[PDB]
């Protein structure tokens, strides 16, 4: 029986990942109803297997909520089936299209404007008098409700009614334990987020600030021509849940925890462009934090000495990849100076790479600029707790002295 299944490895999974990528590489997982992969190799490759289908709403509904199917007209499926998460290509494709000027060279040379600006901003913030501080909330969960505003243009006005919302959804991934919100209440928000989307574009919402993701979007939609007003909405529903989930702040505290514990590389932080430029990508290789990602077999393939039958559900587990031996050498040690931090998997790979991949390198790169050429003598003040889920792994608690 699987430890992957144990709550208690959540605050550490590492050595359990370990010793599983080598013994179990790939095995079942009953309450997950899916295949673990473990290893560097099979997971970087599963992502870009085409004999593994992205179309896995069915399998990963039936897996969390057996018993409770949907039918095809179900908000669940009419918004799984029109985004490019949970699609493949060719469809995939017309909407990752589809919202390609949110995202241009352009747009994110203004990106790292504003990101590079708000991180100043929220570490200038801290009174001077602060030596302690909780960087959860008044940092790692901060930042990404600034960036929301600021980059993609979020209304801040409209961030109450987003954020529980978002919050709500995104029980749905709480990893192999018993779900903590009905799929009756699930369905609501969801249906509510992509109210509030359209509600958003045709203006009876808040204010979207210009030059944001959002107001780049909004823009293009009179020219679209290969996906329908619908699609936005889905698909806008997606970047909603996306912007509030803890990804971005268990990244952030997560790495700040890492510089916390390791005060030589804050040395290195502080002495060498070079290990600023990999700091983003080696704090996201250190911690995924979403440490696996489904996918169901469109066709039998076979992983680890084991046959996987077409239909059969996978997890491919990104943080056991991200500290493989066989890729990253000392793979637990946080190294700004590590030559390959790059060829992490925290993003996925391939067709569905994140959309917001360097958006988030941004944020992270400017959030430890301002924070460790202030505070370069930070320290734990404390036991840092982690939240009890393995699929969305984050800290609830990092207790900081700041000098
Ligand atoms: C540190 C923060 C984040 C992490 C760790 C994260 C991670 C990931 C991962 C692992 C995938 C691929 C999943 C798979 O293929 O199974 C993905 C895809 C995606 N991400 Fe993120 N992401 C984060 C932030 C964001 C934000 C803020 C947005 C808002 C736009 C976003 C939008 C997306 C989209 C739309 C996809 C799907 C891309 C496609 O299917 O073509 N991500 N992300
Ligand atoms: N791992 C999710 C996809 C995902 C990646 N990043 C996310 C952020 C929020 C919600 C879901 C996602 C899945 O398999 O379904």
């Amino acid at each position: 029986p699987s430890p992957l299944a144990d709550p208690s490895i959540v605050p550490d999974p590492y050595p359990v990942y370990a010793d599983l990528a080598q013994r179990r590489p790939v095995h079942w997982v009953e309450r997950l109803n899916a295949w673990a992969v473990l290893t560097y190799a099979d997971c970087a490759a599963g992502l870009k297997d085409p004999r593994l289908t992205a179309d896995r709403g069915t399998e990963v509904l039936a897996a969390k909520f057996p018993g409770q199917p949907l039918p095809p007209d179900n908000i669940f499926h009419r918004w799984t089936k029109n985004v490019v998460m949970y699609t493949d290509p060719p469809l995939h494709d017309a909407l990752r299209r589809s919202v390609r000027a949110g995202f241009t060279r352009a747009a994110h040379q203004h990106y790292d404007q504003v990101l590079q600006k708000v991180a100043h901003d929220l570490v200038a913030s801290i009174p001077a008098g602060a030596t302690e501080i909780d960087a959860v909330p008044a940092l790692a969960a901060e930042l990404p409700v600034r960036s929301a505003v600021h980059a993609f243009g979020v209304p801040e006005e409209d961030l109450g009614f987003l954020i529980p919302r978002v919050n709500t959804i995104m029980t749905y991934f709480s990893g192999p334990k018993d779900q903590p919100v009905t799929q009756e209440i699930i369905l609501e928000k969801l249906t509510d987020l992509h109210t509030y989307a359209s509600e958003l574009l045709q203006g009876m919402r808040g204010k979207v600030l210009p030059d944001t993701v959002i107001a780049r979007l909004a823009a293009a939609q009179d020219g679209l021509t290969e996906t329908t007003p619908e699609q936005t909405v889905h698909q806008l529903a997606l970047v909603f849940i996306a912007l509030f989930a803890p990804t971005t702040p268990g990244s952030l505290s997560s790495g700040t925890l890492a510089f916390a514990r390791n005060p030589r590389q804050v040395e290195r932080f502080l002495a060498d462009q070079a290990c600023v430029d990999n700091t983003a990508n080696e704090v996201l290789r250190y911690n995924a934090s979403n440490q696996f990602t489904w996918r169901v077999a469109a066709k039998d393939v076979e992983m680890g000495g084991v046959r996987i039958e077409a239909g059969q559900t996978l997890a491919l587990f990104l943080g056991s990849a991200n500290r493989d031996a066989n890729m990253f050498e000392r793979p637990n040690d946080f190294d700004l100076d590590r030559p390959n931090s790059a060829r992490h998997l925290s993003f996925g790979q391939g067709v569905h790479a994140c959309l917001a991949a360097q958006l988030i390198s941004l944020q992270l790169k400017w959030f430890y600029v301002a924070l460790l050429n202030r505070f370069p003598g930070i320290r734990t003040a404390g036991e840092p707790i982690w939240n009890e889920n393995l699929e969305f792994r984050s800290l609830r608690s990092l207790p900081l002295s700041l000098r």
